[PDB]
Order: C-alpha cells, then structure tokens, then sequence
C-alpha cells in the first residue's frame, strides 16, 4: 500500500505528480541533469525520500548509465533531461535502447504548450526527432494525463519486446496544480490485444518432434533469452543439444561449459559456426538473424530445418524463413517443452554425442587463440587473467571495437546481466556509463568496464561521476592507441593505409597519448599503467583489491586483429583464422 | 580551372566523387571521425592534397567544431561521421545549427541500400531523424547523384537564411564506380523561386521617411547582420540612431563605442532594454524577435513603429507586426538607404541628440556592475582583464550559463565572428569544440574558449585534438563549481533549494573538484590556476603569451547573479537589478 506525501485533496504541482508517478512504479534511482526546462522535476525529485539522482556530468553519460542499470538488473533504466540540448544528447541512448531491446524511460523538459513551434529557447521537436528511434513516446499536453502516460510508458518498455519510451513534459505543465487520479485505465486497446498467447502445446510437442528426429541440432540463443537461464539450461539437460550464443546472448548458457560452442557469427568462433554450417536443427531462441551472426543469408544453417520463438512476430519469418515458430514468451515455451522432455523422456532416448563429438573435434583443431610477442601484453590474455582474478563473477561493460570482441571472446559469462555492450548500434563511449548504471544497481558486485582508448575518452567526463558517487567502478583499458577495429579492417581491405585511426601524437608517435591515468588523477581516481605481460597479474590484482573505483591502463601492440573472421556477407568457407597487423 | 586527380574518362569510387564535390566547393577543412560505414570516404580523403581532416575525439566535437569553423568564417562547416552511433551523435550540433542558423554540411555514411530498414549493423534512419532539425537533408540513392546533391546542399546551406544540410550516403554508392558529371543542373525550382529579390527603393524610401519623422529611433540587430558591418557603421554615421544588440549580433556594431547600447533582452543593459522600451521608431535588422528578447510581446516596443528587416519571410510578422518591412538582404537594404541618407542628407537634418542624451542620462545612472569581496575573483572581471590584455581582438567562443553573459556583457567585440556562443539551443560543452574550429580557420588569431566548468567538462575529450592538432587555443575557465545559471535560478525562485546543482565532490566540499589542471597535463596542454585577483592580469598574460594551447582555471565565488535580469514573459518594469545568492 503507498503513501503519498501529499493529502489526497491537496493540488501539487505537475511535476509533484510526475515523481509521485515514479515512486508509485517501484523507481529508486534516476539519472537526471538539470536545466531550465527540468528545474520543476528537480526540485520535485529533493523532495522524494524513496527516488536517489546520480547526476552525470553529460546527458549522453546519463542515459547511456540507464542502460547500464537496466541491462545489468532487467528493471528499466530511467533519465531525465532538459530541453532542446538536454533531449538531443540522449539521442544515441535511445536508438541504442530499441536496437538492442533494452527498457528504457526518458522524461524530458520542453518549452510551455504555447511556445512550442515557436523557435523558442531551447525547443527541440523531440517527439519528432526520436518517433523513430523508439518503441513509443508522448508529448504531455495535460497536467491531468501524467498518471496515465507514466504508467503507459513503463508498460510499454517493460512489456514485449522490451525498449525505451520518450516523455516530453512542457515546463507550464510541471507548474500547472492538479489532483492526481491514479486509477485512470491505460489508453492501449490496439497493443495489448496484439500481445502474444501462452504457447499451445501443439507447436512445443512439434518441436520436440523435429528433435528427436533430428541428428545434428544446435541451440542459436540471444538476447531474448536472458530471462531463461535456469529453463534454458534444464531444456539443455534434458537433450543435450549444444548451445551457440549471439553478442547479446552471453550467459544466458554458461560459456564454461563443456556443451557451450561459445560465439557464433562474424567473429564467432570456428566451431559455433561449423555446427551452425552442419546443423540439421537450428533452434533460434530470442534471437534475430543479424547478418553479422548470419553473414549470407541463403548460406547460414541451409541444411537445417528452423525453428524460431520470439515474442515479435515481425521478427519471424523476416530475414529467415522457419519450418516451425512460436510467436511468444521463449521462458514459457522452455517451461513448456522440458515438462514434454522430462515425460517422454524414456521414450525419446535422446543422444546426440556422436555430432557433440564431431564438434569437439573441431573444437580442438580451431579453438580461440593469440600470440604472446615477447614482454608484449596480449589483450586477449589481459581478459583471461581478469576472468581468473573475478572467477567468471565479475558484471563487464564495454566499448565497441576489438576490445569488446575479446572481452567476449575471452571471459566466461556465468549468467545473463554479466554482459553489458552495446551490440546493434554499437555506440562507442558506452562502457564507462554502463558500469555506473550497473554499479548502482549491483552495489555489491565486481564491475568492470573493458575499454578501448578511443572509446574510454569520448565518455571519460563520467570518471567525474564515479567519483562523487563513490561507486567501486573498475576500468581495464586496453590501450592501443588506435581505433583498432577500423585500423583492422585498413590492415586487411586497404593495404594497412590509415585514415585518421591513430589516437596517439604524431608529434611524439612513441609516447602514450593521452596520459589516461592524469583524467584519472584529475578525479580523484587511483590509477597505474602496466607494460609488461609479467606485471599483469599483480597489476590487475591491485585493481581489484583497491577499494573504490580504479583505473588500470594496458599497454597492448595495435597490431593485434580479431580472429576468427567471416568478411561481411560472406559464408563459413570464408572464415578467416590467421593473419594480423605485422 | 579545377583539376581532378583522376580522368575524365577514369571510373572511381564513390567516395572519390563526393571528395572531389567537396573540392570542387573550395572546402579546405573537414572534421572527420571514422567508421565502418564512412571508412571509404575516410580512405579517399587520404587521397586528397588538398583537404585537412581534424580528427576530433567525439563526433559532438567534430559537428561544434565545424560550428566554431563556420561562425568564425562566414565560410560553411563541414563535418563526416559514419553511420548509426556516429550520425546520432552529430544531433545536436545540427539542431544548433539550424537554431543560430549557421552554415553547415554534416556528410553520414550509412548502411548499403538493400539493408536499409531491416535494423541492419549500425544502422539509424538518420534522414527521418534530423528531418526537423536541419535546413534540408538528402538520402543518396545512386552514385550519379553526388556531384548535384553536394552541390545542392552547399548552396542551400550558405544561401538564403544559412543552416545546416545533412547528406546520408550508404556503404554501397560509396564503393561504386562511376564518371562524375559536374554540369547537371541543380533540382530546386521551389526554393530559387523564393529567394529574396534585391530590396526596392519604395521600401527604403518609406523607411528613411519614418526615421526622419521619428524623435526617439533604436536599432535593434541580431546575427543577420554579421555580413554588414561596414553598411551598418556607415549607417550610424549618416543616422546618429543608437545600436541595441542580441547576443547573436553582438560585434556587427563595435561595443566600445559611444552609439552602443549594448546588448539588449533578458539579460541586457537598463540603457538598452530602456531604449527599446520608449522608442518611437524600432528598426529591427537580422532578428527574430525572440522572447529572450522581447519579454511579453505586447509590452516590446509598445510604441514604436516597427520595421523589419529578414532574409526569412516567415520571420516577418511571426511575433510582432510591423509597420514597414523589406524581406530581403539587409546588408543590400542598408546600402540602399545610405544612398538615399547621404544625397538628402541636408534636406534631411537627422539630429537625434536630445533622445541619445535621454539614454546617456540611462547609461550613467545604470551602468553594468559587479562587487569585488576580498581577494576573490569577479568572473566579470576577469573577462575585463582578458578584453584589455587582447585589445578587443581575441574570437572568443563560450558554453552556456552565466559565463556566457558575462562573455557578452564584458568583452567589447569590436567586429562580428569574433562571438562564437550557442544562443537559441544553448548548447553546453559548444565552446572548447568551438575555438577548435576557429583556431583552424583563423590560425593566427588569438582563440580564447571563455568557459564553465561544467560546459567544459562535457567535451573535454577535444583537450587532445587541441594537442595533437598543435592548435593555440586558450581556456580562461570561470569555475564556481556549480551550474551556475540554474543556480542563480534557484536562488532566485526556488528558495535556494538546492537540486543537483553543485558540481565538485560533497565529501570534500571545499576542495576544487575536478582538478582541470590534471585534464590538461593528461593531453600535454600548459596549465595553472589562480585564485587570488592580485594574481589575475600576470596568470592571463602568461596564458596568453605561452605559445600554443593554455588552460587557465580561475576559481570564483559561486554567489555571484548575472545582472540585470528581466524575468521570462516579463517587461521593462519587472527588471532586477540587484541581488545574489549571499
Ligand atoms: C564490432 C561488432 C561485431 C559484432 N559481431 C558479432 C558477432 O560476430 N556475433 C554476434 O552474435 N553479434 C555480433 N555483433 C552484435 C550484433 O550486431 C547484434 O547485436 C547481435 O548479433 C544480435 O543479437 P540477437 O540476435 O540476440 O538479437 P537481440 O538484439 O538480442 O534481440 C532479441 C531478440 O529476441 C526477442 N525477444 C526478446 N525477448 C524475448 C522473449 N522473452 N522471448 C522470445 N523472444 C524474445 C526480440 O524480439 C529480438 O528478436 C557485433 C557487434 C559489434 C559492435
Ligand atoms: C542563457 C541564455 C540567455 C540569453 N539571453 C539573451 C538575452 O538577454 N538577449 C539576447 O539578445 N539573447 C539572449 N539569448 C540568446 C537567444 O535565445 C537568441 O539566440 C537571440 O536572442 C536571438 O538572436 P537574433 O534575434 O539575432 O536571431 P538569429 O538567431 O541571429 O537569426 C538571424 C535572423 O536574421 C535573419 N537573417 C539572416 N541573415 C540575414 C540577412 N543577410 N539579411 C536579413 N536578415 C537575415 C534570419 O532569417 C533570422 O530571422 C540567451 C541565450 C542563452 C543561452
Ligand atoms: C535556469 O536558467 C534558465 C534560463 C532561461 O533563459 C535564459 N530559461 C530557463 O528555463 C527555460 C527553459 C526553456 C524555455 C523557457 O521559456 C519559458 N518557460 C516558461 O515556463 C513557465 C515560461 C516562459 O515564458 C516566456 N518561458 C524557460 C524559462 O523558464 O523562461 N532557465
Ligand atoms: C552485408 O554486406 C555488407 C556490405 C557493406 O558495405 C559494402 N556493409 C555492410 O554492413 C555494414 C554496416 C555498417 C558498417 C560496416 O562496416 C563495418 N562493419 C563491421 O561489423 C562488425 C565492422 C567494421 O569495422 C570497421 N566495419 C558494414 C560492413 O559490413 O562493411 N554489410
Ligand atoms: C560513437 C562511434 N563512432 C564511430 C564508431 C565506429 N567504430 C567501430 C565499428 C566496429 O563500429 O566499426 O564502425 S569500432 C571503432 C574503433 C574502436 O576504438 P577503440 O575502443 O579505442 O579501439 P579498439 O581497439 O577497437 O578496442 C570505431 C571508430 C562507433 N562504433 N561508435
Ligand atoms: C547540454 C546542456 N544541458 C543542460 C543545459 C541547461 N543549462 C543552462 C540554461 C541556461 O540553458 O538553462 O537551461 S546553463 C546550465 C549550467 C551552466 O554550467 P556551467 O558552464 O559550468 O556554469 P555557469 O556558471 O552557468 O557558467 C545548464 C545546466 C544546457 N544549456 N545544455
Ligand atoms: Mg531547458
Ligand atoms: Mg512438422
Ligand atoms: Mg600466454
Ligand atoms: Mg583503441
Ligand atoms: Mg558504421
Ligand atoms: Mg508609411
Ligand atoms: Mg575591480
Ligand atoms: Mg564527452
Ligand atoms: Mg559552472
């Protein structure tokens, strides 16, 4: 039972009404920058006993923390921001939360009802701006619709296929004295009615079917699984099918394990990609065919019989077309099928280890490998240290480019909400907010942001932040002083000519630049670099040990390359396995 | 004669041909961040002798950069960035854009043409996005289509009202081969049908007619008159009519002399917000009629009659009506009316010393001011200082809040492109960028970014572009710890509540935090911080004088209120002329 804090005749302002509209959806932490167009929400949100702000130092930083949050815990992320360029800085936050199907709520100020079209001071057409970039937002043109939009807009981004809603709250509508009614219905006929039934037992006793039929299955499982780690893995005692797992995906099946092919797709490994090649079977669970798992379409899994559930049917049949599907919850389904595999178990007699063995042979002719160049720290090896250091426990955000592929190639995600990158859009500068969002939400857990150079210092004005917020955020920097994933493709599409990839000064090309244990020091951060491979061990150890945040800046040679790669388009006979910058 | 790197009868790339266009269009600078979707474009700018690339460190810096390159120039900024996370983070910097209606060509990569719309690998349907944010904007649909859509969105960018045009351009059209044609002819009937004829002499005769009826006249000029400083000076001496300015127009009239009101609006002079206030005769050049300059509408100027001078019919009678109006060309306008004024002049006899001396009377009565406590530091006067020790000549550009008034109250700008600061969008982290681009396009002028501490942490990240670019640009950072101008706000109608205003670390709340100086030392940028203003002159002349970048942190009393202050949707009468937040 709540209890406002105001009588339930008395008139608050509006933007009383909207924090008391968050506090009554369970909110306790905001991500909120203050402007002119905001003041009312702020000044209302010091007034909440139950709502904490962690106030970034960039509304970028703000929402891209709300990710964090909401990707590491499955509650959603909320931010709030000024107008004009308070909404315009979420913009890469939003189109990242839909790419990547995360739940998202962003409240912005805007200009008065009546000055709106006017060119007014920082007004931004921000419903127009981000109608494609998220599942759903609203302009607030009534004190009086708070109520009902705030409870909409949770709805909507936390129902489904989860993503961000964007609400625009004019400054005389935060002013405006109204009494709220909190018992208004949601105004959503058209999108609950298309909401997706309990499976039915005949498409699950289908499936079940087509498996024990079938010689050679694998599991193709995604994001959409991340709440199904517990039915995922009981569906996979019971039939012993080998898992491959998209970027999104990590965790949801433990990667240390002995069923588990890892990483499938463009920088998957070999044999994920070789069961997938070979599979009779593809069971594709919360995933969406991205060509950069698929490559070539009409190549990828063309002797397998499809299976699909997803909880949007936009999404089946639309890039591949399936044998069966089930349009819905993939948890209920798993529930569903393992009761029918635990049944008939005896009469099923499942056993696939003669294709698990085929697999693990290629699994050890082509497992995942690097180089060690003499004292050189090899990242790859950098993650594992870290993996063994964290014992596979630690929660891990990080930047795009070659660093975010090893760190998922080369540490053991035991459960889903580990993993937080940013895969679909792949926004740069997203690890060191992540891991704010993700440290409040997981206060006691290990975190740590696995960096690039480039992508650490576009956000690196949230060091600030983790600061004052006293948040124990951990950054592994692997420093190449490149923007290494362009500089891998100049290396093998464009005879290593550079355009603008390298970080460092030209002016002293053998020096470290910048300096990135100074934007440490400048925020109160302890820092330490580590050069040589020997010193690895220890240096990371020191990180985690330190209490607080901590900054560990290694040194890696730039010419390192990814591998295994499928070029874009292409097919497994493709795949690239050796080769680098050297 | 323009000679091609290539044959006339030779098939390039794509991008060989969009590169080209822009060398074709005399384009010098670009500032380029590379991805995989403008890697293509990024290669064939290597192949260029004739375009720099500045690599910024955030696609944000690259698009204020370009701003900075344009404001400071007159000349169109050019900023590249790839697809999906690179083109949502150009977002604001193209709403800015369009708002100061500044002269931009921001060129995205993007997806291939067959994988646009299927939520493809960075994919952002970034035309639909910046529809309502940019002047125009283009999706390239066939590589024959370059040469005239460059060419179209230059001249649509710098003719007319100037503003910002975004040309998307997929991975596919950037790898095709084709022969540019470089004579197709534009495809904008509709828009050179609107352009503005030269002004007609009934309209100007009609207008120096009113002048010479008038016993009280004000200019009122705003950014349209950056390209009139000479017709506008010679206009002041054939008229002897007082100048009010907005922000925007601060410079097309020379501050330091006798005529200046100075700025006008909510934060403007008494004398000038006084002038406005019992004209009789309003001659609005190269504004818009904003309500951070007019207070209510119907108290503005109430009895004045009003002329209007725009580029932009839609300008003309959008907030206030007037009684004479030229669209068109004011700078035509004014050199048309010089004519009339200097043939009829001793017909004419224009003396206006009785009015000019009822404002002198203002001036001295009402004068800016601020309060030196102790050995503290007056932001005011610290701006003082740096407008004595550079005569005047400095480009200074800024971030948002109360530094950016006291950058427009303090300094005398005594041509235009000397102010560079976001006015309609009010964009913080817009001044560290900025100078970036005015030190490239005037590289032997004295650059001072004038800066907050919270604008300047937002894009400290371009502290190493400012490095490596071996740019001068200096940093004289007003640091109050707080934002300050919600601060003042706050104070002023909040009861000092404060909400997520204060920006160093609560656990030691009297150290500076964060410590800009280690922000500098981590880019190899010279830097020092003065706190006592006996210390002051010597500390800015060693800034200035230190050859190349500088930071100069110069910490202030946060207390201090940007005076006068004429409260939002106020008149005359509502002026605050005194208070703090002691
Ligand atoms: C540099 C780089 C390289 C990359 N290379 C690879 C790569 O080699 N391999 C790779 O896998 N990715 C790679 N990607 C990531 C990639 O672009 C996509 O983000 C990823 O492939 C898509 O993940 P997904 O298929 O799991 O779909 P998601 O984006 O995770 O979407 C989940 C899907 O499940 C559905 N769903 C959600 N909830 C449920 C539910 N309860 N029940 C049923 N369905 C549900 C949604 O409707 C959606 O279809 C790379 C990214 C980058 C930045
Ligand atoms: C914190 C803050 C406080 C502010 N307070 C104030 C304030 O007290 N005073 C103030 O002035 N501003 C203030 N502003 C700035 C403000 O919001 C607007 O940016 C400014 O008032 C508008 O400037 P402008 O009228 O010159 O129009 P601009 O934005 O400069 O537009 C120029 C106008 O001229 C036209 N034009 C362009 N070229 C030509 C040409 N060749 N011939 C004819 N017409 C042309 C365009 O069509 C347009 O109508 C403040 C901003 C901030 C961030
Ligand atoms: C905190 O410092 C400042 C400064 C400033 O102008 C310099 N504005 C704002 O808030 C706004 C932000 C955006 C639009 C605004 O316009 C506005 N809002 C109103 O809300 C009641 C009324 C109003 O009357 C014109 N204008 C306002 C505004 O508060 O005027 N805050
Ligand atoms: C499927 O076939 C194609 C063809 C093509 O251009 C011919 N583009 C794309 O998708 C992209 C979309 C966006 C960026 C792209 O470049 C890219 N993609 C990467 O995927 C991990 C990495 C990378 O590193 C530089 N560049 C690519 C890219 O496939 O080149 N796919
Ligand atoms: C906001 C933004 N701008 C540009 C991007 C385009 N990309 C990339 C890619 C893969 O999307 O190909 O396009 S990855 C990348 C370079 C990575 O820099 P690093 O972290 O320091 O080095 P690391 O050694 O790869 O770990 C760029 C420039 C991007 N995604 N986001
Ligand atoms: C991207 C962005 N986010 C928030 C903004 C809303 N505003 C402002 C305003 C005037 O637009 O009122 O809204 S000004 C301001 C605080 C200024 O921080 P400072 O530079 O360190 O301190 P200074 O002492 O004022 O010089 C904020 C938070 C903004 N405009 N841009
Ligand atoms: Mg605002
Ligand atoms: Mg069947
Ligand atoms: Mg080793
Ligand atoms: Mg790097
Ligand atoms: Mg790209
Ligand atoms: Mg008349
Ligand atoms: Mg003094
Ligand atoms: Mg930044
Ligand atoms: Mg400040």
């Amino acid at each position: 039972t709540f209890i406002s804090r105001f009588a339930p005749d008395q008139p608050r302002k509006g933007a009383d009404i909207l924090v008391e509209a968050l506090e009554r959806q369970g909110v306790e932490t905001v991500f909120a920058y203050p402007g002119g167009a905001s003041m009312e929400i702020h000044q209302a949100l010091t007034r909440s006993s139950s709502i904490r702000n962690v106030l970034p130092r960039h509304e970028q930083g703000g929402v891209f923390a709300a990710e964090g949050y909401a990707r590491s815990s499955g509650k959603p992320g909320i931010c709030i921001a000024t107008s004009g360029p308070g909404a315009t800085n979420l913009v890469s936050g939003l189109a990242d939360a839909l790419l990547d199907s995360v739940p998202l709520v962003a409240i912005t100020g805007q200009v008065t009802r009546r000055m709106i079209g006017t060119d007014a001071f920082q007004e931004t057409p921000i419903v127009e701006v981000t109608r494609s970039i998220t599942k759903h937002n609203y302009l607030v043109m009534d004190v009086e619709d708070i109520p009902r939009i705030i409870e909409e807009a949770f709805f909507l981004a936390t129902s489904g296929r989860p993503g961000p809603v964007l609400v625009d709250v004019p400054k005389d509508i935060q002013q405006q004295l109204a009494i709220p009614n909190w018992e208004q219905a949601m105004r959503l006929p058209g999108y609950m009615s298309r909401m997706p039934k309990p499976p039915e037992d005949s498409h699950l006793e289908q499936i079940v079917r087509l498996i024990s039929e079938s010689k050679k299955p694998v599991l193709y499982v995604g994001g959409g699984c991340l709440n199904s780690s517990d039915e995922l893995g009981r569906f996979v005692e019971l039939t012993g099918i080998p898992v491959a797992s998209t970027l999104m995906g990590l965790g949801s099946y433990p990667c240390d394990d002995e069923l588990s092919l890892h990483m499938l797709g463009m920088h998957g490994t070999v044999y994920a990609n070789y069961a997938v090649e070979h599979s009779d079977l593809l069971l594709a669970f919360g995933v969406r065919f991205d060509d950069r798992v698929t490559g070539k379409l009409e190549a990828f899994a063309s002797r397998a019989k499809i299976v699909h559930i997803d909880i949007d049917s936009a999404e089946i049949g639309k890039n591949k077309t399936p044998h069966v599907s089930v349009c819905g919850d993939v948890k209920l389904a798993l529930q569903g099928m393992n009761k029918v595999l635990e049944n008939r178990a005896e009469e099923l007699k499942l056993d696939f280890g003669v294709w698990r063995n085929e697999l693990n042979v290629q699994k050890q002719k082509f497992p995942l490998s690097f180089k060690t160049f003499g004292e050189a720290i090899p990242p790859q090896y950098a993650i594992k240290v870290l993996d063994e250091l964290t014992d596979g426990k630690a929660i891990i955000s990080t930047g795009v480019g070659q660093h975010q592929m090893w760190a998922a190639q080369f540490y053991n995600y035991k459960k889903p909400r580990q993993w937080l990158s940013s895969g679909g859009l792949g926004a740069m500068g997203f690890g060191l907010p992540a891991a704010i969002g993700a440290s409040v939400a997981n206060p006691d857990a290990i975190v740590v942001d696995i960096d690039g150079d480039g992508s650490f210092i576009m956000n690196v004005q949230e060091l600030a932040t983790i600061r004052v917020e006293n948040l124990p955020v951990k950054v592994l920097l692997l420093n190449n002083q490149h923007l290494g994933m362009v500089m891998q493709w100049e290396d093998r599409f464009y005879k290593a000519n550079r355009a603008h990839t390298f970080l460092g000064d030209p002016a002293q090309e053998d020096e470290i630049f910048p300096n990135m244990l100074l934007f440490a020091a400048a925020c109160g951060i302890p820092a330490a670099r580590v050069t040589k491979k020997a010193d690895l061990r220890e240096a990371i150890q020191t990180m985690l040990d330190t209490p607080g945040p901590y900054l560990l800046d290694v040194i890696c040679p730039h010419q390192e390359h990814v591998l295994p790669m499928i070029p874009s388009g292409g097919t497994f006979n493709d795949v690239i396995t050796e080769g680098d910058g050297r």
